[PDB]
């Protein structure tokens, strides 16, 4: 398997200018014909010329014309096409092809393909070579005319990049469209798409130069009035992106198509963005409240990547930190300001806490810049993208908005039309900051290290506080823990937004404050300091690193009641819950080894029971922070603070935090689940397709949460509850009560109602089988195999086999049951689907990823099953390749 290195980048020593496409589309084969014309580069040494071309049929290549013979003049081998130097041209010349591919028969999602009957392709990364020919990198930049033809009846909408200049009738029903797309991009961000897609448009018109847009945002028949949030999500990225950075959409028209199977997200392809339909369609009958949060999300960051991909482009794959964690970061300032909730941030840091620093602490650890790779595929990963989007946030936290914007503005007018590098982009935010601190010596050298080293920053505190002077003081220090990828870890700038709160009325002491960290250790002192205040450490989660607050849980309290900050007091209580879950994991863990027939638990802290409950039955507080606060911390964020963990013993521990809050608050609970009913169940606004309510959707959620509290609970008659919910028009609602009836005889009853609600449409669907999938039920290993054999069976489609799996290998009891099954059950999957598509077969793998952090046991039978998936004969390159950095193998 090849390694390809970062400090190895050199550029072709051929340019492709022009590419002219033919894609012929048959019942049982698609025909493609490129023309490339081409030039030798200056920095050409007179090598074979050698293009990718990966499951490619030849029916013949030619350079200027003049058909080429296989064995002396070329050789193929399926994945590079080599023409040997002695018959390449020496100046501009045409390389020609005709190739077959298999549409139909592409259930790897990569190339072209067909999803139901749509044909559509998916070239980012390495895909383009599954089409036809060529020098498949980001730096190959061409203008392109292409031209698809079809089946009219069966494909009558027929789209590509670029304007559409041609439409022509073809004997024996069919007809053909030619796009032209003057502008140079790379291969990855051309697509086709063709069928009978119905669809919804508006026109925008632009702030600046007041260019109308055309938006048509394209589906099957069957869902197209699910279409009309996106197109509403669509005009609002494109108001945010003048708005905030005051850049307008160049072209004359944005496509958005949905496609029932695709492998997560969306993609960016020019003016012609192709998205999971799962991220694009919603009603307020057939979806849950989460897809209108994703559909936002996902149409605006493909929006944004018009600029930040698009055109500022990459040079080599090294930089896809630059265009993803860059997009990330603009998708997450355009989701706060679309939904003006606190809970926006909170839900990004509680991802990146849990799923992104699990990863920064296993053996797949990576920079946000990796330095080598094997399979691109493996590279689209929670570092890349939520730690390098925590990474371009940091620039404007440093700079704040003015001088971010002008540095942003800087890297834009200096790259429009060209590749670029991390450095690129470092260079335009130091001069914003060259500006910003008026000194021409000041530089972000040393803030290149957070794209170059691995691993999360731990900060740590210490505090003095002296009375007679009202001087106070805190003492940091960061450390990084050595890994494979530096033995040597340096400090890095770390910009730590901080609060001073005033203990006895909760009032600020200071004004807005950023210290810069950029050393092992500092003291950062503050004078006519008139009280010891509270410190409100990483307001917003300001790096992304572990925070040791090194507070009592008395001031934690204080943080977590007056704070203004939601993080901070977010943080807070999850620090108080931290330091309960790792004593009781102790006095539970001793309690097994030592097999004692009697023992104790700490109990939980009474004034923090009372601190929540004072947050929950204030009337003015927010109820998506209200659910967050009555949640124990993730598992996944757990995790990363116990060795050898014991997922029994875990198990235990949050029943028992659970219960005991339960046991002071239930009545609380029961009576805020009733009176927020009237709200967040209200129906005024229900057909009106376009009216979302993120506070009211948060309210929805807290019930939700609190009937989940009641219900694990066995509060007295909380069924009669659970059956009424079932009746509820919103399906956040009623899958709500499928969930929580897991702790009722009627579970099954309700299993099968809601299936009748949700068969018919294939995306809520895919709900309900992650709904199955969660359920917290003794019998769920039958569940799964009643799923299997009834509704999931031989399904490639992505989101029904992550929707039957992935919820259950969160089940803490269950998945990691002794006997190993649930390993063996998630081994065999990833297996099977690896046959066909192994970019989901490798997703499959998540719940390995913690293997080395469980107790010795689970260890030994999650590498068991590791092992015997890296010895199937028929193992992919891509799993291969993980599996074999998982293991440290
Ligand atoms: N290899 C993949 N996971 N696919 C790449 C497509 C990712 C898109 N650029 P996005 O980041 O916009 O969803
Ligand atoms: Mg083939
Ligand atoms: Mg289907
Ligand atoms: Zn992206």
């Amino acid at each position: 398997p090849k390694i390809h290195y970062r400090k190895d980048y050199k550029p072709s020593g051929f340019i492709i200018n022009q590419v002219t496409l033919n894609i012929n589309i048959h019942d049982q084969e698609t025909i493609v014909r490129s023309v490339l014309d081409m030039d030798i580069s200056k920095h050409n040494v007179g090598e074979d010329l050698v293009f990718d071309g990966v499951g490619l049929k030849i029916n013949e290549i030619s350079i200027n014309n003049k058909k080429l013979v296989e064995g002396e003049e070329y050789t193929y081998d399926n994945e590079f096409l080599t023409i040997f130097s002695k018959f390449v041209p020496k100046s501009k010349f045409a390389f020609s092809s005709e190739v077959i591919i298999h549409p139909e028969t592409n259930y790897a999602l990569t190339g072209l393909y067909k999803s139901k009957n749509i044909i559509v392709s998916q070239c980012e990364a390495t895909g383009f070579r599954r089409i036809t020919f060529f020098i498949d990198r980001p730096d190959m930049m061409a203008k392109y005319d292409v031209t698809v033809t079809a089946d009219k009846e069966k494909y009558p909408v027929l789209l590509s990049n670029g304007d559409k200049v041609n439409e022509f009738e073809i004997p024996g029903g069919r007809h053909g469209a030619r796009f032209n797309d003057p502008p140079l991009k790379p291969c990855y961000l051309f697509a086709v798409v063709a069928g009978d897609l119905k669809h919804l448009s508006a026109t925008y018109i632009t702030k600046y130069t007041k260019k109308k847009v055309e938006l048509y945002v394209f589906s099957e028949e069957k869902y197209v009035s699910k279409l009309q949030w996106a197109l509403e999500c669509l005009k609002k990225s494109m108001a945010f992106d003048e708005d905030y950075f005051g850049l307008e959409y160049d072209l004359s028209r944005l496509n958005l198509v949905a496609v029932s199977d695709f492998n997560v997200g969306a993609m960016e392809n020019k003016g012609l963005n192709i998205f999971n339909a799962n991220s694009l369609l919603a009603s307020k009958k057939n979806s849950i409240d989460f897809s209108y949060a994703r559909i936002l999300t996902v149409v605006g960051h493909e929006y944004f990547h018009q600029y930040t991909g698009n055109r500022v482009t990459l040079r080599d794959w090294f930089q896809l930190t630059l265009k993803e964690g860059l997009t990330v970061h603009r998708e997450n300032l355009f989701s706060e300001e679309m939904t003006k909730t606190v809970t926006t941030r909170l839900s990004h840091v509680d991802l990146l806490r849990s799923v992104q620093f699990l990863e920064d602490s296993s053996p797949l650890s990576h920079p946000i810049r990796p330095e080598s790779y094997v399979s691109m595929e493996n590279f689209y990963t929670t570092t890349v993208y939520d730690k390098g989007s925590e990474v371009m946030r940091m620039y404007l936290t440093i700079l704040g908005e003015e001088y971010y914007k002008k540095g942003f503005d800087i890297y834009i007018k200096k790259n429009d039309g060209n590749t670029a590098t991390c450095e690129d982009f470092n260079y335009a935010m130091e001069q914003a900051y060259k500006m910003k601190k008026a000194d021409n010596s000041a530089n972000l050298n040393q803030y290149l290290l957070w794209f170059s080293q691995s691993g999360t920053p731990h900060v740590s505190f210490k505090y003095n506080y002296d009375a007679e002077k009202k001087q106070y003081s805190i003492h940091v220090n960061q450390y990084t823990k050595p890994d494979e990828n530096q033995k040597e870890k340096k400090p890095l700038f770390i910009p730590i937004s901080v609060g001073l709160i005033n203990p006895e009325n909760g009032k600020e002491m200071i004004s807005q404050t950023t210290l810069e960290l950029t050393k092992e250790s500092d003291t950062f002192v503050f004078n006519n300091i008139a009280v010891k205040p509270i410190p409100s450490l990483f307001r917003g989660f300001s790096a992304p690193v572990y925070i040791e607050d090194q507070l009592t849980d008395e001031e934690r309290i204080l943080l977590l009641k007056y704070d203004s900050d939601a993080f901070v007091r977010y943080n807070s209580c999850t620090n108080i819950y931290m330091k309960q879950i790792l004593m009781n994991y102790n006095e539970f863990l001793k309690a097994k080894n030592e097999k004692l027939e009697s023992f104790q638990l700490t109990p939980v802290n009474a004034q923090f029971i009372d601190a929540i409950k004072y947050l929950l039955e204030d009337p003015h507080a927010d109820a998506g922070f209200k659910s967050y606060i009555v949640s124990l911390p993730q598992d996944r964020y757990i995790i990363n603070f116990v060795s050898n963990l014991d997922t029994d013993v875990l198990a235990d521990t949050k029943e028992y935090i659970y219960k005991q809050i339960g046991d002071k608050l239930n009545d609380v609970y029961y009576k805020m689940f009733k009176s927020l009913e009237a709200k967040a169940d209200d129906l005024t606004y229900f057909n009106d397709e376009s009216h979302v309510d993120f506070d009211q959707m948060n309210m929805r959620t807290l019930r939700n949460t609190l009937l989940s509290l009641l219900s694990k609970a066995q509060y007295p008659n909380i069924l009669n509850e659970i059956i009424e919910h079932s009746k509820s028009p919103y399906p956040s609602n009623w899958l709500t009560s499928l969930s929580v009836s897991a702790y009722f005889d009627k579970y099954f009853e309700l299993y099968d109602k809601t299936y009748k609600l949700s068969k018919d449409d294939e995306l809520l669907l895919q709900e309900w089988l992650k709904t199955v999938s969660r359920s917290d039920r003794k019998d769920i290993y039958e569940i799964l195999k009643k799923l299997e054999n009834e509704v999931l069976k031989d399904s490639k489609n992505p989101n029904d086999i992550r929707a039957v799996y992935l919820p259950f290998t969160n089940n803490l009891r269950r998945f990691h049951d002794i006997s190993g099954k649930g390993y063996k059950l998630i081994a065999e999957v990833i297996t099977k689907t690896d046959k066909f598509n192994p970019m989901v077969a490798t997703q499959l793998c998540e719940p390995f990823k913690l293997w080395n952090k469980l107790d010795t046991k689970r260890q030994e039978l999650m590498l068991n099953e590791m092992n015997t998936m890296l010895q199937e004969p028929q193992i992919s390159n891509n799993l291969k390749e993980y599996l074999l950095r998982l293991t440290n193998k």
